[PDB]
Formats: C-alpha cells, sequence, structure tokens
C-alpha cells in the first residue's frame, strides 16, 4: 500500500537556476489501483477551476534534507484541504503518507539560501503521474 501515483503541476515560469530536468511541486499523493484512475481524473476535472484558481507562490531557496535543495511554494493550503477532504470521503487514499511542506526540488546539491520577491508561478499543466512511471492525464488551462 505504497504511495504510487503523484498529482503534479508544472509551470511557465521558475525565477531560480535549478538542475533538475523540469521543477515540479508535487501537489498530492496517492495509494491506487491503476483501474481508478478514472475515477482520480474525474476529481481533478471537477476541480479543474478551483485548481487552477490557485495563486502559487514563491519567495526564497533552501535545504530542505542532506542534499536536497528546494524553493518555497505558498499558495496551496486551502485547496489542498478540499481536495484531501474530497479523496478521503470517496475512499481514495490521498495525503496518508506525504508531509504537507510545499516545495519546488531545484538541485541534489548543498546551496545557499537566495531569496526573490514573492514571485508568482503561472500554472502550465496539471498532471497525474506514476511514481516511477508515467504520466496518464494531464490537463491545461
Ligand atoms: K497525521
Amino acid at each position: 500500500a505504497d504511495p504510487n501515483y503523484f498529482i503534479g503541476i508544472q509551470f511557465r515560469n521558475i525565477p531560480y537556476k535549478y538542475d533538475v530536468k523540469i521543477p515540479h511541486l508535487t501537489f498530492g499523493v496517492l495509494h491506487i489501483s491503476d483501474n481508478m484512475v478514472p475515477d482520480v481524473i474525474d476529481i481533478l476535472k471537477i476541480m479543474k477551476n478551483e485548481l487552477f484558481k490557485m495563486d502559487i507562490t514563491t519567495s526564497y531557496t533552501y535545504m530542505l534534507s542532506d542534499g536536497i535543495y528546494v524553493a518555497n511554494v505558498s499558495g496551496v493550503l486551502s485547496t489542498y484541504f478540499k481536495i484531501y477532504n474530497v479523496f478521503y470521503k470517496n475512499q481514495i487514499t490521498f495525503g496518508q503518507s506525504r508531509m504537507f511542506i510545499p516545495h519546488i526540488t531545484l538541485s541534489f546539491n548543498n546551496m545557499r539560501t537566495v531569496r526573490i520577491e514573492t514571485t508568482k508561478l503561472q500554472i502550465k499543466s496539471i498532471y497525474l503521474r506514476k511514481i516511477k512511471g508515467d504520466t496518464v492525464f494531464d490537463m491545461v488551462e
């Protein structure tokens, strides 16, 4: 019953240098059977307006753990609560193991904090992907 799917968000802009291929926010983590993907997609579609209304911002980078350098993310709390609650009610396992500490990993290196003026991260797309697997759904505004 290990986490096996993520809901990710990719962005039009990232105001920091980074070494990862494509920076993303892991917004949510799921444990599901593959045949539940349509149901998860249905919920993502129902919540599409709400998700794309999020005002995601960033203002500094930091070390989250040894060798994990990340950008902070703000603006996703209330929407996280809503989607958490919808999945919970629907008996779809979501956010049962993942700490809520929104961040975007930038590099696997020990690096100093950079601070910028608060910057909005424009959402490029929101997707559902198998952990260490393929993206099975992607939506744009
Ligand atoms: K807990």
